[PDB]
């Protein structure tokens, strides 16, 4: 059903994200920089803290993500199971 | 390019799931709240409260945005 379609879509997306992290040298940098820019949407005070949190934990989060299976990442976010 | 299209496909199906499955949103929000426990004591409650404060906003914004817009917002497209 529809929930089942979302799960498979997530597995497909996550598999390709991992292939991008391994084969595209500018992928991670472009994503992290973009998410830092999105911190501006939260507030004047919140944006500075948000940007600092991403800078601090981005590498570890990507490294953690890379040692997980696509279905595990999707089950973690809630798109699978 | 593949990631962008995968995101558009996933987001289109999420919007279909929200419109056709009456328990989808509730199950997702409750699941993400349960995942806050991985942050351990102290941080778990702060995380659960952030979910309870932004879930409606995030879901409504997501339901009124096009799949490509949501994907460009997260950074998977453009
Ligand atoms: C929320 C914190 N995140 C960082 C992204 C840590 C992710 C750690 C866990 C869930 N992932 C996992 C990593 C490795 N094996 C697993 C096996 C099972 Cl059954 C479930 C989850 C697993």
């Amino acid at each position: 059903g529809a929930s089942g379609d979302v799960c498979q879509d997530c597995i497909q997306m996550v598999t390709d994200i991992q292939t991008a992290v391994r084969t595209n040298s500018t992928f991670v940098q472009a994503l992290v920089e973009h998410v830092k820019e999105e911190c501006d949407r939260l507030g004047p005070g919140m944006a500075d803290i948000c940007k600092n949190y991403i800078s601090q934990y981005s590498e570890i989060a990507i490294q953690m993500m890379m040692h997980m299976q696509p279905k595990e990442i999707c089950a973690l976010v809630g798109f699978c199971d």
